[PDB]
C-alpha cells in the first residue's frame, strides 16, 4: 500500500510509538500527581489502645479507644509548587519525546517501507542475474558438453551460479525481512507497496543549512527535549532552593476518644476523675516549619542541583552542536545523496545503452544471449542502485524533515505521492 | 578443546554469568525484603531529657530518664501484599533475566569458540597466501635480477607482498583476539579447539517458522521475561490500586518511665504528687490507617501505572513482532546461510579441482608452481569462508535457540558433535 | 591549528568534559551532603491550635498559642557514618569518572582530530581522481568525437566520471563533518591542522602487555573505575551491616507554650489551675535507638548489598579480563596497525615508481597523461591510505594509553609531535 496508508496503518498500529502515547500520558498524568499536593490531605486512622504498667503505674491501665478524622493543608511550602512546574517542565519535556516519537515512527516508517521496496528492487535484481548466471553457466555446461571448456570452466561457473542463489536467496530472506521491519511497525503482512515513480520524482535541491539550522533550533526536538530539560533542572536549581523556605501547613482533624479504666488503680475515689474513657476533640490551625540550620544539607544540595544544571547546561551544547552537526549532517548527506542519483542515474543510462549494446549486438547474432543478460543483469544493478538512492534522497529528507523537527505527515505524503504504482513482496 | 568444556568452563568462568547468577539470586533475596515488614518489627530505644522552663513553666523541671521496647506489626495493608507479590515478580522477572544469560553465555561460547576456528582459520590461509604472494614476488625479483621485470612489477610486487604480511598479522592478532574472545568470558588460554568435522558437519533443514514462532512465544525469554515485564506493569496499577484501603497494623510497645522532678516547681509539698517517680507501662494493639482524600494521588498514581502498564502493554506486541521478527530474522539467517554453504562448498569445489587444474598444469610444468601457490593458497579462502558459513549456519543454530529459547547446553553439544580434532592457534 | 591547542580549545570549550568536571564537581559537593546530617539540625516550627469539645469533653476549649525553636544531632549511628563513607567512594568513583573523561577527551579530540587530516587527506585525494577520471571521460568523448568509442564507453565513461564527483562531494561534506566532528567537541571552526610530518612520523615498538597489562591495572580507570566500583559495593554491605547498631542521637528542643482556656469548661472557679497561661520550655538530650527485630531486613538487606558487592565483584573480574583484553585489545592494534603503515608505506612506494612509471612513459609519450592522472590520483590512495594507518598508529597510540590509563595531556603533546605544517580543510 502507498506510504500515508502505510504510515496511517502504522502510525495507530505502531507499538513502539503506541507506548511513547502511553508513556506521553503517563506523564501528563504524572500533573496530578503534582497537583493533589497541592491539594487538601483528607484521611482516617483508628486505634485500639490498652495501656497496662508493669510498675507503680501499674493498677492504673484502660482500654483506649478512638476515632478520629484529619486533614492538613501545605500552608507555606513552595518546593512542591516548585515540584510542580518540575512535573511542569517534565510535562514539557516528557511532550517534547513523544513529539520526536512520531518523527521517530514518521522517519522509521519511510525507511523500511522503501527498504522493502530496495529488498522489493533487490528481489528484482538479483533473479535476472540468476537468470543470466544460470545461462552462462548453463551453456558453460555444454560447453563441457561440446568440452569446449574444462571442468574447472565447468566447476567455477557451477557454483558461480550457485553463489547467485547464495546471492537470492538472502534477498528474497531480506525480501521477508524487510516485510517484518514494516510488519513489526505496522502490523501487517503486506503483500504490495508503492513502487517509486520515476517520471514525477524531481531531484530537491534543499535548502540553506544556515537557516534550517536556526530553523530546527527552534524546532529539534531533543535539542527540544534538552532545552526544556535545561529549563527543567533550572527549577531543580529552586526547587532545593525551596528547602531554605519555612513552611507552613494547615492542621486540621477530629475524632472521638474513649477510654475505660481497669485494674488496680482504675479502683479509688475518681476524684470527678476516674471514669469511662468517652470523648472527641477538634483540633484545628496550620503548622509552620521553617529550616534554620541542617548542617548545609539544602546548602550543599543547591548547587548539586546547581552543578546539576551546569551539565545540565552542558547537554545543550552538547545537544546544540550535535543538533548543529547534526543538521549538516542530514545536510551534506542529502547532498551526496543528490550527487549519487546523478552518478548511478548516469550509470543507468549507462548499462541502459550498454543493455541495447547487448540487444542491437545480440539481434545481429554478434555477442550471445547470457552476455546480454549479463548486461541484463547489470542494467538492473543500477536500477537497484539508482532506486537505492532514490529512497536515500526521500530517506535524507525526513532525517532532515527529523533533524529539523520539520518533519510532519506533510514530509510523509511527498514521500507517498512519488509512490504512484505498488509492487508485491511476494517472491516468485 | 572441545567447545561443551570449553562452554562449560566459562559457564563457571563467566564473570557475566556468575553476575547474572548473583545478580538474580540478588534479586531472590530482595522478595525477603518485601515479606520482612510483614513480619513484626521489635525494636529498642533510650532517650535522656531534661526539661527546664525559662518563663512561668520555669521551675517546671525533671530529668527525663526514659527507655522502653517496641515490636510493631502490618494487620490490614494489602500494598505491603501488593509489595509482596511485585518483588516476586520482579523477582519473576529477574528470575526470568537469568535465563536469558545462559543462551546469553551459551549464545556466546559458541560465538566467540569458531571465531577462534576463523581466527584459525583465517590464519591457515593467510599463511599460504604469503607462501603463495611471497614466492611470486620472490619470482618477481629472480625476473628483475633477469631483468624479466622492471621495479614497477617489482616494488608493487613487494608492496604487492608486503600487503599479505599486513593482512597475516592481524589473523594472528585476531588469533589472539578470537583467543581473548574466549578468554574474556572463559578466561582460560586455550591451546587448541576442536574445529568443525566435514565428514558429521550436517547443514539441516528447520521447523516452520509459524510453528517456532509459536514455539519461542513459549520460549523466548526476553519475550518472556518481557510479558512478566507487563504481567510485573499488571501489579503495579493494583499497586497503585492499594493506596485505597485503609491500614491496619500491631502496635505494640513496652518500657521504662522514669521521672525525677527538678527545679522550684518540683519543690514544694508536693500535693502527692511531684516526686522522682518512675514507671514502665505496656500499649499493644492495631494501627488502622483509612486513606479519605489525599487529592486523587492514589487515583493519579493509577492511571500513571495504568498508562504504564500499556506503555508496557506495547512492549509485549512491541517484543512480540520483534520476537516475531528475531523469528523470522534467523529462520531466514540459518536458510540462508545453507544457501551461503552450499555456494562456497561448491565454491571450494570450484577452487579444489582449481587447485588440481594448477597441480597437474604444474605438475606437467606447462604452468609455473606460483600459481598452485596462488590457487593453493586460493583454496583456502573457500575452506576459508567454507569453516565461516559452516560456523555461521551452527552460529545461527543457536540463535535461533536462543531466539526460540530453545537454546540451551543441549544445543551446545550440537555444536559441540560436529568437532572432531582440535588444533592450537600458535602462530608458527 | 595545533592538536595541542585544538586540544587545549576543546579541553576548555568541551561541553561533555566540562559537563563531566561538574559532574564530577557535583558529586564532591554530595561528599558534603553525606557529612552534613551529622551536624546539628537547626529548626524552629510554629503551630495554631484551638481545642474543642463536641461531647462531655465539650467546653474543654483553648486557644493553642504556641512555638519552639529545634536543634538535632547525631550521637551513635555508624550508618551516617556509613553514610558518611559510602559518598565518598561514590566521589571516589565519580572522581575516577572524571579522568575517564579526560582519555576521553584526550582520546577524542585526536581521535576527530585526524579525520580532518582524513577528510583533508582523502579530499586531496578524490580531486586529482576527478582531474584523473574526468580527464579520461574528457577523452573518451573526444574518442566518440573520433568514433573512437560508442557512447557505451562514453556512458559508462562518464558515467564512470560521475560516480567521482558522486564520491569527492561526500569527502567535503565529510571534510566539513570531520571539521564538525572536532567543532563539536572544541566548538570553533577550523581552517587548517597540522598534518603528520612523514619526517618526524615514527613507528614504535611497545612494551610487553605483561607489563603493559599490569600497568593500565594500576592505570586504567574504569578498571579502576571498576574496583571502586567494587570497593563502592564494598562499603554497602557494610551499610546494610549497619541497620544493627542502636542510633544514639542528640535530643534539643526549645520554644513557647502559650495556653488560653476557652468554653464552659474553661469557665468556673479554675481550681487555681484554669486560666490564660502561657510557658516556654527545654528539652535536650540523646536519642539512643536500637533496632531489635526488623524481621531480618537488616539481615535480608546485607545479603542483597553481599550478593550486591559479588555481582559487582564480577565487574572487577568482569572488567578485569576485558581491561585485560582492551590490553590485549590495541596492543595488537597498534601492532597490526604497524604492519598497515608497512605495508602502505612501501604500497605507497609501490604506487610512488608506479606514479614515476607513468610520468616517463607519458614523458616520453609511450603511453598517455590520462594514465599518470591515474596513477598520480592512485599515488594519493596510499598516500591517503598512508595518512590513515599514519594516523591509526598514532590513534592506537593514545587509545592503548587510554586503555593504559597512561594516557594524559602529555601523550597528546606526542600526537602534537609529528603534526608540522598545518593545511586548511577548504574544498576549492
Amino acid at each position: 500500500e502507498n506510504l500515508m496508508q502505510v504510515y496511517q496503518q502504522a502510525r495507530l498500529s505502531n507499538p513502539e510509538l503506541r507506548k511513547s502515547a502511553a508513556d506521553r500520558d503517563a506523564a501528563f498524568e504524572k500533573i496530578n500527581e503534582a497537583r493533589s499536593p497541592l491539594l487538601p490531605q483528607l484521611g482516617l486512622g483508628a486505634d485500639y489502645t490498652y495501656s497496662n504498667g508493669y510498675r507503680d503505674a501499674n493498677g492504673i491501665n484502660s482500654n483506649a479507644t478512638s476515632a478520629s478524622l484529619q486533614l492538613t493543608q501545605s500552608i507555606f511550602d513552595m518546593s512542591k509548587w516548585r515540584a510542580l512546574t518540575l512535573q511542569e517542565k517534565a510535562a514539557g519535556i516528557q511532550d517534547v519525546t513523544y513529539q520526536t516519537d512520531q518523527q521517530t515512527l514518521i522517519l522509521n516508517t519511510a525507511t523500511a517501507y522503501f527498504n522493502v521496496l530496495n529488498a522489493i528492487d533487490v528481489l528484482s535484481y538479483t533473479q535476472a542475474q540468476k537468470e543470466a548466471i544460470y545461462r552462462q553457466l548453463d551453456q558453460t555446461t555444454q560447453r563441457f558438453n561440446v568440452g569446449l571448456v574444462a571442468i574447472t570452466d565447468v566447476q567455477n561457473a557451477r557454483a558461480q551460479y550457485d553463489t547467485v542463489l547464495a546471492n537470492e536467496v538472502t534477498a528474497r530472506n531480506n525480501l521477508d525481512n524487510a516485510v517484518e521491519q514494516l510488519r513489526q511497525i505496522t502490523g501487517n503482512y503486506y503483500p504490495e507497496l508503492a513502487a517509486l515513480n520515476v517520471e514525477n520524482f524531481k531531484t530537491d535541491k534543499p535548502q540553506p543549512v544556515n537557516a534550517l539550522l536556526k530553523e530546527a533550533e527552534k524546532r529539534n526536538l531533543s535539542l527540544l527535549q534538552a532545552r526544556l530539560s535545561q529549563d527543567l533542572a533550572r527549577e531543580q536549581i529552586r526547587q532545593a532552593q525551596d528547602g531554605h523556605l519555612p513552611t507552613l501547613d494547615l492542621t486540621a482533624s477530629t475524632g472521638i476518644s474513649d477510654t475505660s479504666y481497669s485494674g488496680s488503680k482504675t479502683r479509688g475515689a475518681a476524684g470527678t476523675q476516674y471514669d469511662d474513657s468517652n470523648m472527641g476533640q477538634n483540633k484545628v490551625g496550620l503548622s509552620f516549619s521553617l529550616p534554620i540550620y541542617q548542617g548545609g544539607m539544602v546548602n550543599s544540595q543547591v548547587k548539586q542541583a546547581q552543578y546539576n544544571f551546569v551539565g545540565a547546561s552542558e547537554q545543550l551544547e552538547s545537544a546544540h552542536r550535535s543538533v548543529v552537526q547534526t543538521v549538516r549532517s542530514s545536510f551534506n548527506n542529502i547532498n551526496a545523496s543528490i550527487s549519487s542519483i546523478n552518478a548511478y542515474k548516469q550509470a543507468v543510462v549507462s548499462a541502459q545503452s550498454s543493455l541495447d549494446a547487448m540487444e542491437a549486438g545480440y539481434s545481429v547474432g554478434t555477442r550471445t544471449i547470457v552476455d546480454v543478460l549479463d548486461a541484463t543483469t547489470t542494467l538492473y544493478n543500477a536500477k537497484q542502485e539508482l532506486a537505492n538512492a532514490r529512497y536515500n534522497y526521500l530517506i535524507n529528507q525526513l532525517n532532515i524533515k527529523s533533524a529539523l523537527g520539520t518533519l510532519n505527515e506533510q514530509d510523509l505524503l511527498a514521500l507517498n505521492n512519488a509512490l504512484s504504482k505498488p509492487v508485491s513482496t511476494n517472491p516468485e
